[PDB]
């Protein structure tokens, strides 16, 4: 069965709640897997502790660069970056989760939260898995976010993991 995975969320310190997103293994297995991966921290490495650095209302919300903390850096499980799986699934609306990227092959491990349909980074960006439980979560970080993208606190992802 497809994974599930959470990230409990705060701003400036307060807790803003858990989002439970469902991991597409079924069609996307090893961007699922690394996603999962940098979840658990079972590589020494991943999610706990970074933040949401890039977060634009009516567009999305990007976390996941946890060597850089400000959209260039990250690093996969499979080393560096890993290739484009596929572009099966599409930017359909709020609470789609996909991989951020630089151009064509560089995945690492930042990634985003849609917060509207996002048609025009269909195949650009690896959409891996959805939320299904906490978009009023996502919701309360894109409050926080701004055109530019910069917040207006510091949205800190304290605690993620697998729900099994
Ligand atoms: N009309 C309503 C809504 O309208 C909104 C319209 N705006 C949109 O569509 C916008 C329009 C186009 N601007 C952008 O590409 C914004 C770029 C941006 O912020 N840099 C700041 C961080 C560094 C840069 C450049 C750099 C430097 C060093 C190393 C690598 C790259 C630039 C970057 O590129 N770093 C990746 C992250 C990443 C690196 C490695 C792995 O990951 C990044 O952030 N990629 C951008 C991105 C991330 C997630 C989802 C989508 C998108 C596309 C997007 O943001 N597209």
């Amino acid at each position: 069965a497809n994974p599930l995975v959470y990230l409990d969320v705060d701003a400036n310190g307060k807790p803003l709640g858990r989002v439970v997103l469902e991991l597409k293994a079924d069609v996307v297995p090893k961007t699922a897997e690394n996603f999962r991966a940098l979840c658990t921290g079972e590589k020494g490495f991943g999610y706990k502790g970074s933040t949401f650095h890039r977060v634009i209302p009516s567009f999305m919300c990007q976390a996941g660069d946890f060597t850089n903390h400000n959209g260039t850096g990250g690093k996969s499980i499979y080393g560096s970056r890993f290739p484009d799986e596929n572009f099966t699934l599409k930017h359909v609306g709020p609470g789609v989760l996909s991989m951020a990227n630089a151009g064509p092959n560089t995945n690492g491990s930042q990634f985003f939260i849609c917060t509207i349909k996002t048609d025009w980074l269909d195949g650009k960006h690896v959409v891996f898995g959805h939320v299904i439980e906490g978009m009023d979560v996502v919701k309360k970080i894109e409050s926080f976010g701004s055109k530019s993208g910069r917040t207006s606190k510091k949205i800190v992802i304290t605690d993620c993991g697998q729900l099994s």
